[PDB]
């Protein structure tokens, strides 16, 4: 019965900014392995906020980090995304219920794509912290959709790849982060929670709309994770 | 003046049977985050010996498990390795001197592929142990390469992604782990040194090649590194 700690993760500075700027608390800034780390005391809980820099090797890196050198005990990831299906507009909220590596090809030997041995195409986040987002959306009367979240190292701005996403993976949205952070959050056994706004539609004017919405986006993300924490 | 702390990594159990083995002294496994270490001493040496399981975020995870929760001072990676070169033949030794992930794609906004925002597109290796490897070799004769190393979450098996990998990176050998692992142990600003035995030619055949060479390839790669911790 010690304080909770809770890490909460961006991949951009952008990402984590407006988290900072809504906890409203003062930060110790703590350097490791190529990342700050930013601690503060909050309500009852001790919150240690980190942005990864972009991509799965990065993101991988810095949840690993958060769990062994801080002793979190959940892991919230807030950030932008891609959205790979209609009803996904510009600035809406997903909560994925399930993540995959879209880019990992062991087909050489009959794998299926996204497969890894020793591990699944899918990786599952908790289930009582996206219980717990749905209920404080359905009580703020804010739309939050779930689903599945695509992540791999590439910028998607394509109609050829968003398609293989939703036929491959029945994925809804698309970033470069959530599935490493979910795995790595899986093999140490603590409860992660992946939650996205979207930034752009994943397709040829998708580098355009991410730089326009990023900010905004990011801020309805970080709005959204407060209100969670606030329920911790 | 403590013992000196080395970590030792494969990909795949395969790759650290002959590790382990060589060495030939008692381990402790101990599990943490998904894997199990080996721990042991050899000669004034704590060695602490891992497989992270394959691609990029299992290296990733696994080599940052072993500095922050074994607090490993150095970082040497055996195992095996596509041929991009035509000098370099089943069985030869290759030693990383920079590694790069192939597969990351932010073009979309002008990047040059390889490239993240706050990293680069190589990733450089310990030059004092790099130099150890090259001055073994040459007392014992043995052939030993060093140039690019491409890693990815890919089994490359095509002429068109090889030829990729050596116009756009000028890559000898392709795998799946290396840049992952230089990258986190550049972070924490631990001397890393990258070796791979090719196991196969990374072309149409390469899924054959490789069921059959891993065990000897291993095998070399694993017998040249226990040579290097030797003079450590
Ligand atoms: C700085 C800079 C330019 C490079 C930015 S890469 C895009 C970042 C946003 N993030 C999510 C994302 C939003 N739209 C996306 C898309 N269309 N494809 C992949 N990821 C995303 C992944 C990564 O951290
Ligand atoms: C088990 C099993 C089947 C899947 C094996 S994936 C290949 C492993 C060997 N390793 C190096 C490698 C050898 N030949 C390769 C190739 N042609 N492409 C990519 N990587 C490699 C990467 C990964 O750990």
């Amino acid at each position: 019965q010690g304080v909770q700690k809770i890490g909460i993760l961006g991949a951009m500075r952008e990402e984590i900014t407006p988290i900072l700027e809504l906890f409203g608390v003062d930060f110790e800034e703590i350097p490791l392995g190529g990342n700050v780390f930013h601690k503060g005391v909050y309500h009852n809980k001790e919150i240690i906020v980190a942005y990864s820099k972009i991509g799965k090797v990065h993101s991988t890196l810095t949840t690993t980090s958060m769990i062994l050198a801080f002793g979190v005990q959940k892991v919230l990831f807030s950030g932008v995304a891609g959205s790979l299906v209609k009803d996904l507009k510009i600035n809406d909220l997903l909560v994925a219920t399930q993540l995959v590596q879209h880019d990992v090809d062991l087909s050489a030997f009959d794998h299926p794509l996204g497969f890894i041995p020793e591990s699944a195409i899918f990786i599952e986040t908790s289930g009582s912290l996206n219980a717990l987002a749905k209920k404080i959306a359905n009580e703020q009367h804010i739309a939050l959709k779930e689903g599945v979240i695509a992540s791999g190292d590439q910028f998607v701005h394509s109609k050829e790849r968003k398609e293989f996403l939703v036929s491959e993976f029945k994925a809804s949205a698309v970033e470069m982060e959530g599935a490493s952070v979910a795995f790595v959050c899986q093999k140490f056994g603590v409860p992660c929670c992946v939650l996205r706004s979207i930034s752009d539609n994943a397709d040829e004017k998708a580098g355009m709309s991410f730089d326009e919405f990023l900010e905004k986006s990011a801020h309805t993300s970080a709005k959204f994770l407060k209100s969670m924490v606030d329920e911790l």
